[PDB]
């Protein structure tokens, strides 16, 4: 859980939205993205492997 | 919506989980994080500004 | 069923593979897999 | 100058790569690099499948 730097790419519109959400809570970009992963984690892990027959 | 590169920081455990989710769908890291934002966007935007009296 | 293999690439080629992966919102492994499928026959043909 | 990268392969495809490497007294990395050189142009020419402008 020690921090690791990772470069990602975003559509400008999505990045802008993430930036405004960070600013609104006096928070870092990475923080808002981390909270989004905590909210989404379970839907994303539960979805089957789309290209694997067994999934 | 043209792509923009942004460096973020993650706890190693969360990054590892994002990486395994990307791999499982033969997908990029940025893609899995984008799908998480689409899922979380609405909870995060709806939450009041925690430090602003009016929020 | 998937198996992990470490390979070596010249930095320029790796960068090119990465930009192709990014352009299709795809993983590195995916781009390389599609390249094998495309090249398989030229590779099998060229001499021993 | 070279970089090590971990990749994932279906066992059948990896096995095929391995047999091709052996047949030419070549490394795995070499055969995969030659496959990129051959495929590069088809792959770059194919449009961005998710982008309207492509």
């Amino acid at each position: 859980t020690d921090k690791r730097k990772q470069s990602l790419y975003f559509p400008e519109e999505m990045l802008k939205e993430i930036q405004e959400e960070a600013t609104r809570q006096d928070r870092s970009l990475s923080w808002v993205v981390q909270q989004a992963w905590k909210i989404a984690r379970e839907r994303i892990k539960s979805f089957p492997a789309v290209n694997d027959v067994t999934g």
